[PDB]
């Protein structure tokens, strides 16, 4: 699914993710817009050998299971292909865990260096929420 920004938002925000970890609501979208352009089946293979799976571009090397990245760990207790799901909320929980350990968003290339320190709140400009 290619989810409209007020959509996801919408969707993100009815997942528990504004302002989570102190993140608001436009640094996700942010997030998700440049790592998977809103698109739910978005992969990316990784030179290490692992893959980002999702809206959210989640890695295999750490946070769930693609039976191909050896040694990898899952530490969301999910397959990945669970993160390509119309429905986010298993990419939504991961992310839960993710930003929690200990780096924030900085664990998502494209927020750091595309929407950190940026008006992030226009990606929700617009949208009714
Ligand atoms: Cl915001
Ligand atoms: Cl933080």
């Amino acid at each position: 699914k290619v989810f409209g920004r007020c959509e996801l938002a919408a969707a993100m925000k009815r997942h528990g993710l504004d302002n989570y970890r102190g993140y608001s609501l436009g640094n996700w979208v942010c997030a998700a817009k440049f790592e998977s352009n809103f698109n739910t089946q978005a992969t990316n293979r990784n030179t290490d050998g692992s893959t980002d799976y999702g809206i959210l571009q989640i890695n295999s090397r750490w946070w769930c299971n693609d039976g191909r990245t050896p040694g990898s760990r899952n530490l969301c207790n999910i397959p990945c292909s669970a993160l390509l799901s119309s429905d986010i909320t298993a990419s939504v929980n991961c992310a839960k865990k993710i930003v929690s350990d200990g780096n924030g968003m900085n664990a998502w290339v494209a927020w750091r260096n595309r929407c950190k320190g940026t008006d992030v709140q226009a990606w929700i400009r617009g949208c009714r929420l």
